[PDB]
């Protein structure tokens, strides 16, 4: 059993490490693939910039936002991770776009919290969640205090089966318009954070896009999507590993990637 073989994987991997690995791997349909502590609540950290950016995107399609919009800030809006906010600071503004680009691909913190007010804070997040079919994620802080991660806390969750499925719906399930969704998907594969994670795990011919994320008490996260072949998948993984050394946590999130292709590969 392929899929005996990736429990027993992720298992020894948890064990050897002190760790929690959430999988979830769902078709485009939004149809389990495999998964482990699928429903278990994980915080979300970075990996919420991405749905973020679906939400801009659906309110530039609709006409409500405009990508080219300048949204002006000062050094106020500077927090601890805000490498383009930090370049853009003298200019005065970034637009809609360049803040959501940044919030993607750089995990830009000023960013993130420069669009959440445009879109209406973390309650306007979480409707967006609930608009396109996920009940289960949950917005309730901005940026830093949503990467807290204390132990038990619900606030600034989801699962990975809930948030896969939202990024089977926003690539796969018709969230956003043709060229809106192509444009999400190129930003996620260009992503310049996630070398040493999910895709370092992966074959180098599949196409992949995700979204990182890094809190604390040793959460190391990474969302998003797989071409192997003609076959597309979508996928979340949250881990919590707070005995490992931030590199030792890439590396762990790596070797799911393993043991995601090793499952992959062997059921076609
Ligand atoms: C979100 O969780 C969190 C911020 N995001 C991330 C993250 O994982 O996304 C971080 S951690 C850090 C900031 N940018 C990092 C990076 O160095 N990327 C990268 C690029 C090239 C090579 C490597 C490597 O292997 O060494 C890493 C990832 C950040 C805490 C909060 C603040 O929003
Ligand atoms: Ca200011």
């Amino acid at each position: 059993s392929e899929k005996l073989t990736f429990k027993t994987d992720l298992e020894k991997l948890e064990r050897e490490k002190a760790a929690q690995i959430g999988v979830a791997i769902v078709d485009p349909q939004g149809e389990i693939v495999a998964g482990h502590r699928m429903a278990q609540r994980f915080a979300m950290c970075s990996t919420f910039k991405f749905p973020l950016a679906a939400l801009v995107f659906e309110r530039i399609d609709s006409g409500t936002e405009r990508g080219d919009r300048k949204l002006s800030y000062g050094p106020d809006m500077i927090v601890e991770w805000s490498p383009a906010t930090e370049r853009f600071l003298a200019s005065g503004h970034m637009t809609v776009l360049e803040a959501a680009q940044a919030a993607v691909q750089l995990s830009d913190n000023g960013a993130t919290n420069l669009l959440l007010r445009e879109i209406g804070g973390p309650a306007a997040m979480t409707q967006y969640f609930r608009k396109i079919g996920d009940s289960v994620s949950r917005l309730d802080r901005k940026e830093p205090e949503m990467n807290d991660n204390t132990p038990g806390d619900l606030r600034d969750t989801t699962t990975p089966i809930a948030m896969a499925r939202t990024v089977a719906k926003v690539l796969y399930g018709g969230a956003l318009t043709s060229t809106s969704t192509h444009t999400i998907e190129r930003w996620l594969i260009g992503n310049q954070t996630g070398d040493a994670t999910l895709r370092a795990g992966f074959p180098k011919d599949w196409v992949v896009g995700e979204k990182t994320g890094t809190c604390a008490n040793g959460g190391r996260n990474d969302i998003g999507f797989f071409k192997a072949q003609e076959r597309d998948y979508a996928v979340a993984v949250y881990t919590t590993a707070p005995k490992l050394s931030a590199v030792e946590r890439d590396e762990l999130v790596a070797s799911v990637g393993q043991v995601i292709t090793q499952l992959i590969l062997s059921t076609d």
